């Protein structure tokens, strides 16, 4: 297959692979920020994703108020505009649901998860350049899935028949990402992402580990997400 010159090639190949897939009830709507938030997504890939990296963080899929708005993984609006310096054109997905509107950089909801993750990175590293010198953050699946009533559907809850071709496409993009960036360690943010990384990357010369996911759905994340993750990283051998 084609040579992957960079992350943007990889994301474009992924979007193409995704565009051929079908999803059905209870999926009613599928959002692909790789298409509607392409300019800010490619900004993030091009400004911060130059190879090599030592460590790759991998999330699961966009939150409605983060990457679905900005094109950036865990991409809370404020942190993407203020810290990363990215603020660009975001159009609305085909069939946008009214309970999950894509206002882009005008979105006024703050995503907790990405606020916590990027805020901790900002606190530990100061500038983006000190972080991205060694690290990167990507999602395994760039799509957001909703029911007809606008409810989120995580990719683990898709019917197997539709899940398998989705995961095949996402695994291929992940392997391509790892061959380009050459990290020593790939870290799933949460259990689902961790399990996909072990599945996709077996036999590569990389270690795979996990950190706690920053969402309020975990008690430890509310008490001390940063201290917890900082411990996990240290147990993995990762300097943060
Ligand atoms: O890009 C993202 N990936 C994730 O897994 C996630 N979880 C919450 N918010 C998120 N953003």
């Amino acid at each position: 297959g084609p040579h992957m010159t960079g992350l943007a090639a990889i994301s474009d190949a992924l979007a193409a692979d995704l565009a051929g897939l079908s999803f059905s009830s209870p999926v009613a709507h599928v959002y692909n920020p790789l298409l509607y938030a392409r300019e800010p997504h490619v900004a993030y890939l091009s400004r911060f994703g130059s190879p090599p990296k030592e460590v790759l963080f991998v999330g699961m899929n966009p939150g409605p108020w983060g990457m679905a708005q900005t094109g950036v993984p865990f991409g809370e609006v404020a942190v993407v505009t203020e810290w990363l310096g990215i603020n660009g054109t975001v159009t609305r997905p085909a069939g946008e649901h009214p309970k999950k509107r894509v206002d882009g950089f005008a979105c006024r909801r703050s995503e907790v998860s990405g606020r916590r993750l990027w805020g901790f990175i900002r606190e530990r590293f100061g500038t983006p350049e000190r972080f991205f010198a060694r690290f990167f953050v990507a999602n395994y699946c760039p799509l957001l899935f909703l029911t007809a009533e606008g409810g989120n559907i995580t990719p683990d809850k898709l019917r197997r028949g539709e899940q398998e071709p989705l995961f095949a496409a996402c695994d291929l993009a992940l392997r391509r990402t790892v061959v380009l960036l050459r990290p020593r360690v790939v870290i799933g943010v949460g259990a689902f992402a961790e399990a996909r990384c072990h599945e996709a990357l077996e036999g590569f010369d990389v270690e795979v580990g996990r950190i706690i996911h920053p969402s309020p759905a975990s008690p430890a994340a509310n008490r001390d997400w940063a201290g917890t993750a900082l411990r996990q990283l240290a147990e993995l051998g990762v300097d943060f």
